[PDB]
């Protein structure tokens, strides 16, 4: 039979493990041609696969590389105007790659250029409230100020932004050990920590889901019109570059002013995390100069895009896609999941040459420039934009397999909450202790909901990686999974090797998965999804899972308010249209549900009509006018924070509506703007039920 | 059989009679409890007529109303401030009608409130170019001055918003004979022309698609958070009245300064038309007065929504839908157009009891508030839009079906034109001289496209009536008929009783169409056309006929550029994408056509898909970004003409970077704009194509 489990059976760790070595031997920045050349092998291996087509689409799009005969660094500056102290121009290059050519050095992608001189303010991780309590508790003024931010918590564009809007003159990014060190466990080579010379290099963009900063609205393709670097979306304004912590040591141990106000301040660098402003009377002459040459050019792109034709509904489109560019090699961050990718199509591929297909079109992506602000997959969106909003069912991402090996990590929409309860069901666990036990088990038991016993935990869906072209603009249905760390255990950020020159394939093989049967069994869960939402006869979406959510955030969202009840008396503020939407969307859904099962399975035109019910059912929580100020983020339900991009926010419009409020000078506006918000969530949650309802 | 033959046949002219006279006894002005009532009676006919569910949809939406105790009027006013002349308060009412209650007297729905005085400059029509002249060929300089402007030419809303962008400071409106009266014709009730005291009613909004200008973008439902009134949409800021010619008489007869540069700035009236400002020497110390006290008021309105459920596809939806609301008995507008919908639910009702359902869902609806903006339409659209978006499959309009005995008048999108050709061709001519013939016959005759010998000509859809919100927001494909005038021998605007007291039944019966075979002929094009659009197995849209204008609109558009040769080479200009789109959407377009002709008709998801296609082919034109500074409109094709809400305007992103733009201070920056709209409208154009191109 070719079934699932067909499907399943023929994923193999070592092909992974093989495609992996492949994909991490030289750097894969994208607009480069060694990435060009990678796109390239990609496309013919999946035509030698047996996809129908394999096309490369490309885009001219803004690209930030450093200059590679003026190097960016910091210097510490006396009096004098002497250079006494340098950062360093390069990470010290892992064994075996010490001739590898064109490791780009550390840089944040996109900063202006620039020389800026002056003194040191230390603000902890650059979040909002952090910048509150340097402002408003504390009364340190951050204006014309050299600012100092150590990574992790939130996006690091978020900080950047949160920086200049706070007056800073430039921004100093750094890996402190306190996030990026986990205890008793040794740097690379010999394990799989951050080195004092390692350094995460990264984009420092705001552009709220635009895409290339010169084309937002539309592809950027041969005859674009392109907007000034003056007028382009999200470019930071002061210059910014990011250091590791052997020099943030350096930088720090000479800061005076206002002590930390408390331990939450307070890094592992033998340092006093002194705030500033300045160093101490000794060296209170001395100052910080950045050294910023970094150009941004328009650069061609490349997405590679297979198609796998549907058997009968050809006219449907699941979508696994999953960027390819890395900033050096990769190891991780994107080729662990590029690599899951290639073999899920490979195993599609053979399937095929046996006389199969699925019932619906399988469409892959291999998409560029990632880690330049989503802009590979943002412009196909762009570009295929009515093709994907009436004939798109799903998005798969494929991003990085493993970020740990704890355990499951799953993110999607609740329409496939069901979905993944079965299919993990149906899945070994590849975990010690675990063996013959099922996935869903060692997941719940390792990670379990904080709502129902007997379930796992899945999150919501933020941004910050591709599917958020497909998911927050266009509304279609979008899910990732990866394995993880475990959060209790390890209070460190992400992983700490990330963006680094030592996120290699030895890094992977030595200290992460050496069986491959992480990578494995995510294949089979990205895989699986694919599947099951390409072939299965009724979509393997459950509307009711919404509304458990719906009400949730509600209920939530509510909680806020409620903080203010003066105030909610005073403007009258009702949550009732929210609650009474919410309990028809139920109402609705419930029926739907009914119909679903108990409907003709004989009719296919009923099927379709009903598949198009659930399919659109994602689409309706987009709003066409968008969020305030972001016309890009259209998901009435879930939008990226605007204090992280990283993670997700539920009714985000009411949620900044409410942000700060008591701080709003005019109560009676930022009120009538809260009832706004409600307003349209209520219609919106209104609407969405009703395209559930019978259709005439 | 059940076929379009027996739905035809079923119509009769003298149903449409007898409803016409049952619409038409008693004012029915929005928001009345009069046409409340007629929206019960309709919602309860319907019911007795047959379709599955007949429901009203309620909104509350601002509307606008003289005040009872307070009437509008204006006055001579004299040195000494004594009202020399006051204008009319009330129309003469019509022989038989002197008795009839809640008459409203003539207004211009939306003015502020104000008494404002001064002298008197006029303006001609109030145009875009007629303002040009004024300021920069003659040097007049309106600010401060009431203008007075006759009716004509251009929606009278761009006549407010083109003198208030002169500084204005009140507006007076009139019907000048030479537009509105007929030579050799009787006035009413003698004849069909506009009689002295005759006065044109109507909204003077600028909502550029918006609805309600209190809830732009959401429905006015129970919960609605509404925009104060400073913040509403379209609102005009200087009061405004309409007069008749005898009152426009005594206002004009005094007029000094310029003289009219020409003979197209001169009416019929004895006097000079003179521009002014102010009256002659004995009169320079007379001024003129108005008198507004109309007030704004949120006020519950009622579509009639009615639904015949389809047998095959019921989540597939054609709607047949006009207004219902008059500004007093409505004789012509609207309810000879409803008084046809009316009789065409029978003829399918009367089907339908026979055992007969069409193929898709048919949508009828009785539309409310459409002379205050078409309030009804868009505010149900609104609510809606999830729905229509995903599900429209065409939109058939049905205002006034009469504006005069001459021949057919069929504005529509390309998609209907083979459609319209191919029905009119079927249906008999009701035309004298043309007995025996065929309504494509007489109509080509009477209308020959100016393009093709043999062919009719059809017009662009373009605004001021009900399609707008389905058509130029959500890109449903649309269309009109109705009888009209012959515009060679009638050089008149509209029709003289357009909008006046006079626009009664016995105007019908007595002067357009006594045996009411005008209408009957209307309501077998509009129902025809309706019946196909539901029945037929592949839609009846030819993706051909879009090539075939695209490429008249670019070689158009392309044109206008042209007239700036130096400009073109300086900034590069190129329209070479734009072209390269229309080339390709029409081999494209001529690949579908070939598969739908030659596809395997047999398979029935392969039919969905390939009507899926052409549903979504209207669709593909839209930009979510829509149009610059007009949300609403966001068809890249069609758009409202920024001067004349009436026209249609083609590719009016770039049409309206190109208008004046010798007179921009900023070329190199006009000129980009001209560039990025060209790249716009050559995406779009792609975009759209590749909708055709195979699935997969
Ligand atoms: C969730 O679904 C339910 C349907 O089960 C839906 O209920 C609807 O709620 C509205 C209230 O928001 C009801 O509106 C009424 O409609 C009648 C005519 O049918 C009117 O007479 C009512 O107006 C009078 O009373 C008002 C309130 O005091 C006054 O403000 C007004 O001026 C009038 O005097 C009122 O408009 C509606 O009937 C129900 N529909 C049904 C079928 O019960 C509810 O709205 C849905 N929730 C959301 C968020 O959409
Ligand atoms: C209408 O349909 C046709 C397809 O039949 C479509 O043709 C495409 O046009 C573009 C040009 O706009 C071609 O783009 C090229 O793609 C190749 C790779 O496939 C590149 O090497 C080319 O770039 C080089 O040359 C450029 C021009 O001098 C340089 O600017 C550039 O820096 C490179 O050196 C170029 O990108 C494309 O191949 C064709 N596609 C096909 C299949 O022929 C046309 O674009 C469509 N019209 C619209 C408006 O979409
Ligand atoms: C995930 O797995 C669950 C458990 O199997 C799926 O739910 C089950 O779906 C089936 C098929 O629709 C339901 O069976 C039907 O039930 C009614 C009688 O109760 C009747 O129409 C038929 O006799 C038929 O057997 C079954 O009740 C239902 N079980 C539960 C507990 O809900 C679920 O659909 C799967 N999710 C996805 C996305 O596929
Ligand atoms: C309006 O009427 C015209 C004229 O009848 C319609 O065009 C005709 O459509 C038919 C049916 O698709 C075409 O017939 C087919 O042609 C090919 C061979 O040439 C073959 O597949 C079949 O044998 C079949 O007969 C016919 O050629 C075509 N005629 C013309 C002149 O185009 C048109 O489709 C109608 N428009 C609408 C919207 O219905
Ligand atoms: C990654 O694998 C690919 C595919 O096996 C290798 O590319 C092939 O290289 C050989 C030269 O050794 C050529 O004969 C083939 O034409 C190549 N195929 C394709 C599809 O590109 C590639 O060399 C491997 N890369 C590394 C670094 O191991
Ligand atoms: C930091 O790097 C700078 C730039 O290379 C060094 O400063 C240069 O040093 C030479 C002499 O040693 C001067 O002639 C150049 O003009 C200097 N350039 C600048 C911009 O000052 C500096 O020595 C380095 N400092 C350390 C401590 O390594
Ligand atoms: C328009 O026609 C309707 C329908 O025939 C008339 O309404 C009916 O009026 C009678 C009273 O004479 C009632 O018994 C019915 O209940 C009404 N029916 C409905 C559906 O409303 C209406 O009176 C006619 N109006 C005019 C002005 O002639
Ligand atoms: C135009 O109408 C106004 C308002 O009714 C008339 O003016 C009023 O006339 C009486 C005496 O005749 C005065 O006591 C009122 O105070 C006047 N009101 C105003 C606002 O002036 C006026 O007579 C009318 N003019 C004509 C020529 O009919
Ligand atoms: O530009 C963006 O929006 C994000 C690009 C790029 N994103 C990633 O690397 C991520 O893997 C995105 C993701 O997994 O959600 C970062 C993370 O989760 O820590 C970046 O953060 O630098
Ligand atoms: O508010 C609007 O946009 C138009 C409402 C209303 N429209 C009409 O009456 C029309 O019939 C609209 C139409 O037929 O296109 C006016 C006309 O064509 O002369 C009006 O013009 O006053
Ligand atoms: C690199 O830096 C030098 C010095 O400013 C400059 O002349 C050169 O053009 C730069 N290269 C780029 C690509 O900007
Ligand atoms: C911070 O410092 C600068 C002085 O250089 C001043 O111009 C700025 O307004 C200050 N901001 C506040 C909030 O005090
Ligand atoms: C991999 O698995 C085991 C967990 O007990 C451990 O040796 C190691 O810390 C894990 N690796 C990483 C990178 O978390
Ligand atoms: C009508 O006019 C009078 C005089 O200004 C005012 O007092 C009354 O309230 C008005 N009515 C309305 C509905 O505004
Ligand atoms: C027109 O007249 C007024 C004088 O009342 C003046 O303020 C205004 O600027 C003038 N406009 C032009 C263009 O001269
Ligand atoms: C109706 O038809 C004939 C056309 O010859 C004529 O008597 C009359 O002018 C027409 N009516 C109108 C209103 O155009
Ligand atoms: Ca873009
Ligand atoms: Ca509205
Ligand atoms: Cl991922
Ligand atoms: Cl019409
Ligand atoms: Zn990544
Ligand atoms: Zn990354
Ligand atoms: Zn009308
Ligand atoms: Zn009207």
């Amino acid at each position: 039979k070719h079934n699932m489990k067909a499907f399943l059976d023929e994923l193999k760790a070592e092909n992974i493990k093989k495609f992996l070595y492949n994909f991490t031997q030289i750097p894969h920045l994208a607009g480069t041609e060694q990435n060009f050349q990678l796109a390239k092998q990609i496309q013919s291996q999946w035509k030698e696969f047996g996809l129908d087509s394999v096309e490369l689409a490309h885009y001219d799009v803004l690209l930030s590389y450093p200059n590679k005969t003026h190097p960016n660094y910091i210097s510490i500056i006396n009096e004098d105007g002497n250079e006494i102290f340098n950062t360093s121009l390069f990470e010290p290059p892992p064994p075996g790659y010490e001739n590898v050519s064109d490791i780009v050095p550390p840089f944040s992608a996109f900063s202006p250029q620039g020389m800026p001189e002056g003194d040191l303010v230390y603000v902890n991780y650059a979040r909002t409230e952090d910048f509150f309590k340097l402002e408003r508790d504390m009364k340190i003024n951050c204006s014309g100020k050299i600012v100092i931010a150590r990574y992790g918590k939130v996006f690091r564009g978020n900080k950047v932004k949160n920086a200049q809007l706070a007056g800073a003159k430039g921004v100093i990014l750094y890996s402190d050990p306190a996030d990026y060190f986990a205890p008793g466990v040794k740097s690379y080579p010999d394990g799989w920590n951050l080195p004092g010379g390692g350094v995460q290099r990264g984009n420092i963009l705001n552009l709220n889901g635009a895409g290339d900063p010169l084309t937002p609205g539309y592809p950027a393709n041969e005859y674009a019109y392109r907007r000034g670097i003056a007028e382009a979306v999200g470019l930071p304004s002061i210059p910014v570059h990011p250091i590791g912590y052997y020099d943030a040591q350096k930088l720090l141990e000479k800061m005076g002013g206002s002590a930390p106000p408390d331990s939450s301040w307070r890094g592992s660098l033998k340092v006093p995390y002194n705030v500033g402003p300045g160093f101490t009377g000794n060296f209170s002459t001395q100052k910080v100069k950045m050294h910023i040459h970094s150009t941004n050019e328009v650069t061609r792109i490349y997405n590679v895009i297979g198609t796998l034709r549907g058997a009968v509904e050809p006219d449907r489109y699941v979508i696994l896609g999953g960027h390819r560019d890395s900033w050096v090699f990769g190891g991780i961050d994107p080729q662990s999941g590029a690599a899951v990718v290639h073999e899920i199509v490979r195993s599609f591929g053979t399937l095929k040459k046996e006389g199969w297909r699925p019932r619906r079109t399988i469409l892959f992506a291999s998409w560029d420039a990632a880690e330049f602000g989503l802009l590979g997959s943002t412009e196909w969106a762009e570009e295929n934009s009515r093709l994907l909003q009436e004939r798109g069912v799903a998005y798969i991402n494929a991003d990085s397999s493993i970020e740990g090996n704890y355990t499951l990590r799953v993110d999607c929409t609740p329409l496939m909450y069901s979905l993944v309860h079965n299919l993990t069901k149906e899945l070994k666990s590849p975990d010690e202790g675990f063996e013959g036990k099922s996935l869903y088990e060692s997941w719940t038991k390792k990670s379990p909901s904080p709502e129902f016993s007997g379930m796992p935990r899945i999150s919501k869906l933020g941004s910050g990686n591709d599917f958020e072209v497909f998911f927050q603009r266009l509304g279609i249905a979008s899910g990732r999974a990866r394995y993880t760390k475990n959060w209790e255990t390890n209070k460190f950020s992400g992983y700490p090797l990330y963006h680094s020159v030592y996120e290699t394939y030895e890094l992977v093989e030595k200290f992460y998965d050496p069986m491959f049967k992480y990578h494995l069994t995510v294949a089979q869960v990205r895989g699986g999804m694919v599947f099951e939402l390409a072939n299965s006869i009724v979509l393997p979406f459950d509307c009711r899972d919404y509304a458990v959510v719906l009400r949730k955030y509600a209920d939530k969202i509510y909680s806020i308010s409620m903080k203010h009840p003066q105030e909610m008396k005073t403007y009258s503020v009702s949550f009732d249209s929210l609650f009474s939407a919410v309990k028809n969307f139920t109402e609705i859904a419930s029926k739907f549900s009914e119909r679903l099962q108990d409907f003709d399975k004989s009719n296919p035109i009923v099927l379709r009509m009903m598949n198009d019910q659930l399919m659109f059912l994602e689409r309706a929580f987009i709003d066409p006018l968008g969020l305030p100020d972001r016309p890009f983020y259209r998901h009435v339900i879930y939008a990226p924070s605007s204090h992280n991009k990283y993670a997700g926010e539920s009714f985000p419009g009411i949620y900044d509506a409410l942000f700060d409020i008591e701080s709003k000078v005019d109560p009676s506006k930022a009120w009538g703007e809260v009832k706004r918000q409600i307003y349209v969530a209520a219609f919106t949650v209104q609407a969405a039920a009703e395209t559930l309802s019978e259709v005439a």
